[PDB]
């Protein structure tokens, strides 16, 4: 239907544009050697995504971020959107990136649930994530360019992530 409330994953705002995922509770052995109970989504899905000023298209499958296209925006929003999408995608690389205990409390003194532990952890320790994520030679394409961990156009890109330029197509 035309009017749809957006879904939210902390700071990440999302709207699904294709696919049909199904959620199954699974036990996941993550990178710090602990087992986490997580509702894992299965199926190829694409989302419209946004964090602050940065907007993009996220394509995922089960525990895999396939492709992330985003616009150029303020670097903190670009970086946060990428991290939130890596976490949202439940990518195995993301799970494997965790070190030490994820036992963060909220302001009501309760433990965050596992997905929110992960969002909180990687937002504030992104080098853990990006190291595990992998880098590849940037795509050489006309309207797309890769980005590095500093959110700059580079010869090498975070794997699966692509940025568009702000171009005056209509003059
Ligand atoms: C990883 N997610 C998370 N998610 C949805 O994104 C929102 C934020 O996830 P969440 O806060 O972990 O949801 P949760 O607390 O598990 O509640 P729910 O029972 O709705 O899943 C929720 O609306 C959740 O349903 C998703 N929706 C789809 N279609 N595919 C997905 O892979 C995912």
């Amino acid at each position: 239907m035309k009017i749809r409330q957006r879904q939210r994953f902390g700071r990440l705002e999302l709207k699904r544009i294709s696919g049909r995922g199904f959620k199954n509770d699974e036990e996941i052995l993550i990178g710090n050697g602990t087992i986490q109970k997580i509702g894992i989504w299965d199926g190829e899905e694409e989302f419209h995504v946004r964090c602050g000023e940065c907007r993009g298209i996220l394509k995922k499958s089960q525990m895999r971020m396939e492709k992330l296209l985003i616009n150029s925006a303020k670097k903190e929003d670009m970086k946060d959107l990428i991290i939130l999408c890596m976490v949202f995608s439940q990518d195995t690389r993301m799970f494997q990136g965790v070190r030490g205990e994820i036992n963060f409390l909220n302001r009501a003194g309760q433990l965050l649930s596992p997905m929110y532990q992960l969002q909180r952890y990687f937002l504030n320790r992104s080098n853990d994530l990006f190291d595990q994520w992998g880098y590849e030679e940037s795509p050489k394409a006309s309207e797309l360019h890769g980005i590095n961990e500093l959110m700059n156009a580079s010869d090498y890109t975070l794997k699966g992530v692509v940025v568009t330029k702000n171009v005056d197509h209509h003059h």
